């Protein structure tokens, strides 16, 4: 095992990993985008699935866990809070990783769907996903739906090897 990064451009309810990471709503509710489509596939993982911005639940469907990251929606924070924010979610995805004991997680960018406040936030959420989970030990593929973005994620973890 030598842990490892990928991008793929593809659904991440359709993902290959022992795990998945929703980037979700505070509420729990079905959402929009990524997490209505993790509410589809996973529906009994949002039982008491409610946290706070900034954080991370996990709730098992099954016996296959899904981590709720509350990443903040832009529109309401401002660009200093929302960033910090945001890096507090993924520093909790990379907490929860490692309680569970997986092999591999399936990522998504957080904040950059309908919390992005109309920016481009790639390098800045991708940035702070490196941060938090680089010193563990997962195999972690990234899930996008642009093809330009998987282009671009694919150039940022082939540069740092
Ligand atoms: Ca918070
Ligand atoms: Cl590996
Ligand atoms: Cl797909
Ligand atoms: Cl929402
Ligand atoms: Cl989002
Ligand atoms: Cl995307």
């Amino acid at each position: 095992h030598a842990p490892s990064y990928r991008v793929k451009r593809m659904d991440i309810a359709k993902n290959d990993e022992e795990c998945v990471v929703n980037a979700a709503n505070p509420r729990g509710l079905p959402g929009h985008g990524v997490c209505k489509a993790v509410y589809k596939k996973w529906p009994e993982s949002f039982k008491n699935s409610a946290t706070p911005v900034g954080t991370a639940k996990t709730v098992m469907c099954g016996t296959y866990p899904v981590i709720h990251a509350v990443g903040p929606n832009f529109s309401n924070y401002s660009e200093s809070e929302g960033d910090r924010e945001l890096a507090a979610a993924y520093r909790e995805v990379a907490k929860e990783v490692t309680r569970l004991g997986v092999n591999s997680v399936a990522i998504p960018l957080l904040s950059t769907g309908v919390y992005s406040g109309g920016k481009d936030r790639l390098t800045q959420s991708l940035n702070h996903l490196f941060t938090a989970m680089d010193s563990t030990d997962a195999d972690v593929v990234i899930y996008c739906r642009d093809k330009e973005w998987e282009k671009k994620i694919s150039e940022a973890i082939q540069m740092r090897t």
